[PDB]
């Protein structure tokens, strides 16, 4: 019903969570009906689904402008790493590379103790007859559905015996649930293709030109979450349970799934389906193999601060492009008995040569193989997943596209798909460490500060064609590499303490006992029973084109993940959670990190229960936050803790929350909100004597959300590019009476000039011909999308600080006297407009203002 | 309404709605009687692409017994019909008379906006597939419904192969065809050439008529070619697993078109591969420029072919544009055998068709670079008659409009194509200088001229034409050419000394939406029901009538753009080569010109403004190296169409009723202008009148007309002294030296001699010299817009029209030759002849007997 115009028109209400949850629900409903996913080209629908763009119009104002020509244009934010660039496995030489990490994080996911609640189902005509067999004394009239017309089918009497023997609970209580496998499918697709903005390294300059078309499969025993597979025919599998119960028996049915010792019944006609290898995955533990880009030279690109696109990044030779598939670890079933039904004693395993099914064809012409060999990993079978296998993107996703097409149409309901989308949105994206730039303090307060010099943190760029921003002063050493590797976050802000490292000729992984989350297991009994047509199908359709296709679903989960990130950033600027509380040294710099985590988890736990509907501890935990280690020789930058956990720019946060930061909140004219701040020294001489305005309290913002809009554009200044001196320092400072040295500056989480140059294109494609130059460029500002300073510098203590004038001739209530940014969301992507800001002199005569004043 | 109603009404205070409604009404009056296209192709071309705009003019003086012109009739035309350059084999470095050393390339990119597709109804096969995939099945491995599970979901065992391929479009039947109609209109207009017949930088070279023979040419460096891959349906199916993907892959294969074998042999097919590709894959020239080019003298003498025409090439406007379309196209051809022979080029083998040496089932899918490799009608050196090169375009337009398209798409295509329809040269401007009495109060004292270039030597050249076409001057004049909305170019091409080179910049002049070939394949494979009967406009199914509509719309666009530039006070020097180096005021004027254009485009065209007009090419000027700007004040507005066309499209009135006689008795309406020196001595103390402000013109539109009567003088031909300078000057308080003269835009005596013909045909027998009048032999004409009412785009100040010696009182009215104009309704003789042939004496038989419908 509602549209983007209605959402952009309205702002926050005093109950935020009842407002934010409803807004996110409406945004998801809008994401459902958006087209542009079926008729469009293949690698344009994929790029629109997985790399959504958020339009916005920037602009800044000045005090005394005389014929100032500005450009009103539209940019497109986008955030999230689409892949990860590391050094290749055969580098050696122990030398830094321009954008090549020595290792990558591993967001390991455990097994949930909670079980997804199954919903009712109805039996097939054959299933109802099994129910009659189990419910009544035997009679020949009970056998009503079985037949022998079709040979070796799912409708004879031996299938009836199977159903009555190993699936009695499901005959008595027909029930199923499919959200775990759907979650794993969504995560697999998203991680293989890569969501986000196209940035594919720890440096904000290297991007990914487009979605890759060719992958390579790599095997690594040391750092693979592999699971064991056994292959049997139904006859041999049943025969192995005759002379007692062997150890690790999968014979008894399962109602609450347990990690190890699972089994699945696979009909012979469905083994050959391309969906079978992906169905054995998405329920097993992963990743059993690593997926790389075939070529990192024709896919990775470099973006300059001014918008110059250089295709071959300096060190293409010694770099690998890991997909997000390799940055995630999932725990599923560790041992699976694949039992094939409707198969004689010469089956022959179709996929991998040298693999023999127990009870099938033997090695050399023999029949009824008598060995139940256990295969470690899904790569030992399913020849498509062997080592060094080059696959096209269509020949790898197709089976997935098949699997999702069947379950969502024949096996699962819409509620399961919605729950799967909501759960998978929690692990959808990976964000790099948050960079910040402290502006310093005015020279007037040089003697009243502990943080005088400007500084920067986590500001890393690798482009060398254009001018490098002075804020970016990060050199990729081993210690800095590890410190930033321990700094990536998930949509809810959870870090990871598990890492991997593959170089020289050695692969080594450190997986901690603490996990970033947990996922439910898929009950393989439901899968097996559905796959033998024991349950009645939910729908008679054949295609999911008109209802919840894989690409639209994945687009929905990516949208929900970006919404989770934006709302988490908003909650960070609701509980006064500093950015530095999520760095590598978060556990030793200050003991207030736990206090901040308390309020942050209070916000998150209320959001998850009100919107997601799943157990909160499975999606967010403090286990990885509290298990920080700190590298060693990495020192914290001298920056006060005054900025929140901003991971996505301000326009995305305003889109997902309704925050308004237009030019109506910038004061130009003027009754007494001012206060004179007086300070004397030991000689009794006044040394400050400056006007100031009190920063608003969170209660005041709660009762009036325009106070937060006015707080922005009062402490916000455009970030300079060539010099480390801001135009806000010359006029204003932060005065905190409770501090020993009461003056400070502004922290301003800072993305990049290259990153924002990547925002110019409406679609995340950058090869050579895309024009990333700023619109109507004339002449040194890096754009401010940073969220205002926190209204409180303590998670629990409420105290009032001030914005204090620094020169003499600036009155803080007369409006800011620098380059003051303003933002808008904008639905319709318009073109560049050359506007002029002038003085009003009562003789202002322009043709447009004279003749185009009708409307 | 008629032209008599529009010529009797003027502009109103709400001026954008007035102008837009007037333009819509004038569009409603563009009828060329399509029956004519079946009897007189050449007359239809002339009437469609070269509108006439008849007008009446006269001069009026006050105290002379001399008899001057009073009610003469002329016919005003705008635009370049073709371009004249040096030939590819020209080796020498000496300049040639009228031959440029390179032409601009108005490069157009791909619009990010996609034209919105409207609903379509499925054909019985499409409806079968739709009701098929919508049916409820029960999977079960016994039957084939289970094949979507046991086999990939892109299976063709439940649907057909075509149903599987077109499943997404069967689920959502939509289509849109304006991207191809825009290119068809542009192709026709650029091949034939619209406008006045002027075909060079010089205003004396003209095209004799619309050309009848073209020559193709190939250039590896300059052509914007695309790659084609030809297959058969059976061979195209076997490339993939067993069926072809619903969405085409990345690598050519960027686009795919399905053509039944019965439609390949149609003449529309080569023009269908074009108009969706990127162009121009080949260049078009006039066959022999020695017979289609004439030189027009000052008095009207049409001479022998161009003095150095043996070293010149007559480029068509086709060569002056660059479009970005699909770069890779798969031509599939469905319903053909394994012995299929490509019927358009020898040596071209279709994949799965006939092989090289009489073989069958050709196994290679060869990639052909450029539409010139296939379609031997577009080969390197091919002489093509006009009719058989335009027949394919006509058939394509008729078929698409009457089968696949709707009226809204055709109208949108016309309006979009009108923006790229015409090419204009640099604006020439004169400067009268200043009266001698103000010699010590001026910075621009000497009279001068800019971009005034003529090459005829048969008659006497006007004193205002002083341009010597050197290399730097050639480059500066080339970089001043503009589109109807005023967009110049920074790209160029040069084919000299057998060396061809194109400089294409990243800043385009505009964008056009891409054409979705999936809709094309669906319509041509009869999966959509044809849209027959959804064309309520009788001119939308021809092409020539449609092209006439877009040509008229483009002339209206440029007239309204000039009028907006006057309204927004945009100097004519903001569109030269040195627009960015001279003074930042150019961008300040752009900041209002953009608002005017954006309002007009958002109120009339309905398309995105950024596709039709940006400031990108304006803001990327190069200024050349050694061309110095003439000492002329920036008092002349941007103008490319003469005054009569401007007042035709806008409704302005400039008759003789606005000239005052007024024996002066009192002091009403006069001001005293004083300049005192350091010691307090008065040095000027002159009489003056206050120039009207734009606010007063908004509340009273007649004030502008009287303004035109107060500052306009007829331009002399053989002397650089304008009689207005003998009586009056401009006093600008915001100038350091406040005294200044008058500028005006000056076209040429030859360009106005070309206006003496009712139709743009000049070979030898046309008499362009006006007999019994002889006034034009000394005074040329003044077809310029009046002086700009403001010399500052942002702040309004009052300047004055001041007297030179106080003998002449400004209130008493002008003492010089005052021109007056009027729009007249006057059809041409050939137009009336065609009307008689197609309406009065039309027998036919399909209208006498097939009239019951």
């Amino acid at each position: 019903i509602k549209t983007l115009y209605n959402y952009y028109s309205e702002g926050p209400s005093t109950p935020i969570m009842p407002h934010l949850v409803n807004r996110l629900r409406g945004l998801d409903a809008l994401a459902k009906i958006d087209a542009t996913l079926t008729k469009v080209d293949m690698n344009a629908a994929y790029i629109f689904a997985l790399r959504p763009t958020f339009p916005y119009s920037y602009g800044y104002k000045q005090r005394f402008s005389n014929r100032r020509l500005t450009t009103s244009a539209v940019c497109y934010a986008r955030t999230g790493l689409s892949s990860f660039l590391t050094v290749n496995k055969t580098y050696t030489s122990n030398s830094p590379l321009k954008g090549g990490s020595r290792g990558w994080p591993i967001f390991n996911v455990g097994v949930s103790p909670h079980v997804a609640e199954p919903h009712m189902r109805t039996l097939s005509p054959i299933g109802l007859e099994v129910f009659s067999q189990n419910l009544a004394t035997f009679s020949k009239t009970l056998l009503t559905a079985s037949s022998k017309v079709f040979t070796q089918s799912l409708y004879t009497a031996d299938i009836l015996s199977i159903f009555g023997e190993v699936f009695l609970p499901h005959v008595m209580q027909p029930v199923s649930n499919y959200t775990p496998i759907l979650v794993r499918a969504l995560l697999a697709l998203i991680h293989i293709l890569g969501p986000g903005s196209g940035n594919c390294s720890l440096s904000s300059s290297i991007f990914e030109s487009s979605i890759p078309q060719f992958f390579t499969v790599s095997h690594s025993t040391n750092m693979s979450n592999r699971t064991r597979y056994c292959l049997h025919t139904w006859s041999a599998y049943k025969d192995m349970f005759r002379n007692g119960i062997p150890p690790q028996s999968t014979l008894p049915p399962t109602l609450a799934p347990e990690g190890s010792s699972a089994r699945v019944l696979i009909p012979a006609a469905l083994v050959t389906s391309p969906m079978f290898p992906w169905l054995l995955a998405l329920v097993s533990s992963g990743p059993q193999f690593f997926l790389y880009s075939k070529d990192a030279s024709i896919n990775t690109v470099d973006i300059g601060s001014r918008g110059r696109i250089t295709s071959p990044i300096p060190d293409v030779a010694n770099l690998d492009l890991h997909r997000l598939w390799n940055l995630f670890r999932f725990d599923g079933h560790r041992y699976i008995d694949v039992v094939i039904v409707g198969v004689d004693r010469d089956y022959v395993w179709p996929y991998q040569n040298g693999v023999y099914v127990h009870g099938g064809k033997g090695p050399n012409g023999t029949d009824n193989y008598g060995n139940a060999d256990v295969h470690d990993g899904i790569g030992t079978i399913f020849s498509s997943f062997n080592d060094n296998v080059n696959v096209q993107t269509s020949d790898l996703i197709l089976g997935l596209l098949t699997l999702w097409n069947h379950i969502t149409t024949t096996y699962a309901t819409e509620e399961e798909v919605t729950m799967a989308i909501k759960i998978a949105a929690a692990f959808a994206l990976v964000y790099p460490v948050q960079p910040i730039v402290y502006s310093g303090c005015p020279r007037a307060f040089q003697s009243h500060t502990s943080y005088y010099q400007p500084s920067s943190e986590n500001c890393y760029t690798t482009d060398t064609a254009e001018v490098k921003s002075t804020w970016d002063t990060v050199e990729l050493s081993v210690q800095v590499n590890n410190a930033m590797v321990l700094g990536m976050t998930l949509p809810f802000g959870q870090p990871t303490v598990s890492s991997a490292q593959w170089f020289n000729n050695i692969d080594k992984a450190e997986i901690s006992m603490f996990k970033v989350g947990n996922l439910p297991l898929q009950n393989l009994d439901y899968l097996s029973l559905d796959m033998m047509e024991f349950y009645a199908p939910t729908t008679g359709q054949l295609y999911d084109i008109r209802s919840d296709n894989l690409i639209l679903s994945a687009h929905r989960t990516v949208n929900l993940g970006i919404g989770y990130t934006a709302l988490a950033d908003f909650f960070a600027y609701l509980a006064s959670v500093p950015a530095q509380s999520f760095y590598h040294d978060r556990m030793v710099t200050s003991p207030i990190s736990k206090q901040t985590y308390s309020v942050y988890e209070r916000f998150i736990e209320r959001f998850v229960d009100d919107f997601v509907g799943w157990d909160r501890c499975d999606l967010f935990n403090l286990d990885t936050l509290l298990a920080a280690k700190r590298i060693a020789g990495v020192a914290s930058s001298p920056i006060p803790w005054h900025c929140s956990l901003q991971r996505c720019p301000l326009p995305i946060i305003m889109h997902y929350t309704g925050l308004h930061f237009g030019q109506e909140h910038i004061t130009v004219r003027d009754v007494e909100g001012l206060q004179q701040i007086v300070m004397r020294n030991d000689q009794g001489k006044i040394v400050v004597d400056a006007l100031g305005t009190a920063a608003p309290s969170r209660l005041a913002v709660k009762l009036d959300w325009s106070r937060l809009s006015a707080w922005y554009s009062d402490t916000t200044c455009a970030i300079p590019l060539s010099d480390r001196v801001m135009e806000i320092i010359n006029y204003a400072a932060i005065w905190d009476p409770t501090q020993e040295r009461r003056a400070t500056g502004f922290v301003y989480t800072y993305f990049s000039p290259n990153f924002l140059s990547s925002f110019n294109a409406s679609e995340p494609i950058f090869n050579t011909s895309i024009n990333l130059t700023p619109p109507y460029d004339d002449t040194t500002v890096i754009q401010n999308l940073s969220m205002p300073q926190m209204l409180s510098f303590d998670p629990y203590y409420e105290s009032t600080f001030y914005v204090v004038s620094a020169d003499n001739e600036w009155i803080p209530t007369s409006g800011p006297a620098w380059k003051v940014p303003y933002l808008e969301n904008v639905v319709k992507r318009s073109g560049r407009r050359l506007l002029a800001e002038l003085r009003i002199a009562s003789n202002n005569g322009s043709g447009d203002r004279t003749f185009l004043d009708d409307v």
